[PDB]
């Protein structure tokens, strides 16, 4: 048979995969006017925690780097994710070609490994002015990470960026006004852009769980008239009960003395 309990059920749990453009075509003026200011906001947004949102971070351009991976002391906590975006600001400069898709194909290792939580939302955000080294590449594996329910916000950074490419592969719709997956403001739009998708949503479950078989009933306590037996099974969850006792008969006891 089966158990059941009541649990709250909450959506607290956030894997974000940042993804972060750092090629050549970026432009140094704007990694320091545009692009750490909006990695500093935007980060500063999240509530990082162990139980919450956990930060993953690459870098791409040329090849890719892997800044931040998931779980870690600077994935989970505010202020080291913030220092490794200072090491950003003060150390790289943008150079090179742009290897989108070898980023994004990151998080799909990620989902094969299982690396990932099971019940956290996948986020990934990719900041890019939107000119990967393939075009159907980046927009192939973006498209695989949304059949995956991976949710996929865009938001716009670099001296010359290409709208077009970024509205395609955060899939808005053409003719359709406030495309709600792709941002290219400041770090305030960007963050009011993320808030939908990370909302918290706490519900009340009904929750089941199979106890499993009894072991055989135990022969009568006693051999004659009245007494008691019980039956014992393993412990396959924790609230399921694994003793019960019941009564017994074994027809009558005999008069004496
Ligand atoms: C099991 O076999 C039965 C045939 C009886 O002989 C049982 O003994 C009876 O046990 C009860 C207690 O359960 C005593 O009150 C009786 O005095 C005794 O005859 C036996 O255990
Ligand atoms: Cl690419
Ligand atoms: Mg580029
Ligand atoms: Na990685």
């Amino acid at each position: 048979d089966e158990v059941k309990y009541s649990e709250e059920v909450c959506n607290e749990q956030v894997d974000l995969y940042l993804l972060v453009d750092g090629s050549g075509s970026i432009g140094y003026p704007n990694w320091i006017t545009k692009v750490i200011p909006m990695l500093n906001g935007l980060i500063n947004s999240l509530s990082l925690s162990r139980d919450t949102i956990n930060l993953y971070m690459n870098l791409f351009g040329s090849y890719t780097t892997e800044l931040i991976r998931l779980g870690s002391g600077q994935s989970i906590d505010k202020r080291q994710a913030l220092s490794k975006v200072t090491e950003l600001r003060k150390t790289y400069t943008p150079y090179g070609t742009t290897s989108m898709t070898a980023a994004l194909d990151e998080v799909q290792k990620h989902l094969n490994d299982r690396v990932n939580r099971e019940k956290a939302i996948q986020l990934v955000i990719l900041m890019t002015d939107g000119v990967p080294n393939s075009k159907y590449r980046a927009l192939e594996v973006a498209n695989k990470l949304k059949q995956r329910n991976v949710r996929l916000a865009v938001i716009g950074i670099g001296q010359g960026i290409n709208h077009q490419f970024n509205r395609l592969i955060a899939g808005c719709r053409p003719r359709e006004p406030n495309c709600k997956f792709y941002s290219y403001a400041d770090w305030n739009e960007a963050v009011a852009l993320i808030k939908p998708f990370i909302a918290k949503v706490c519900t009340e479950v009904e929750r089941v769980a199979n106890c499993g078989p009894w072991d055989p009933w135990t022969a009568c306590s006693v051999t004659c008239g009245r007494g008691t037996h019980s039956r014992s099974r393993p412990s396959l969850h924790e609230k399921c009960t694994t003793h019960m006792v019941s009564e017994c008969e074994e027809g009558e006891c005999p008069h004496h003395h």
